[PDB]
């Protein structure tokens, strides 16, 4: 199913920019994401602790 | 600009879960995701360095 997001242009422009800084795909980009975002909450999460 | 990604429906269902986990709408999730990825590359590279 295609994540359809509406993301704003320029924030759209970053996360184009993000996906060719690495070199893959923005499928890819958000499968990385999906993650990082997880790891990242969470040490927020631990952090606030 | 619409993000238009090609997730899977287990990945699919992983994103939409996470969203969930947030209550918010996946627009905000891909918003944090994106600033939040930022992050967790600057918690490696602060680090690592």
């Amino acid at each position: 199913m295609k994540t359809a997001i509406s993301l704003p242009d320029e924030t759209f422009d970053r996360v184009s920019r993000r996906a060719s800084e690495l070199g893959m795909s923005r499928s890819e980009f958000f499968t990385k994401a999906a993650q990082r975002y997880l790891h990242e909450l969470d040490a927020q999460l631990l952090t606030g602790q």
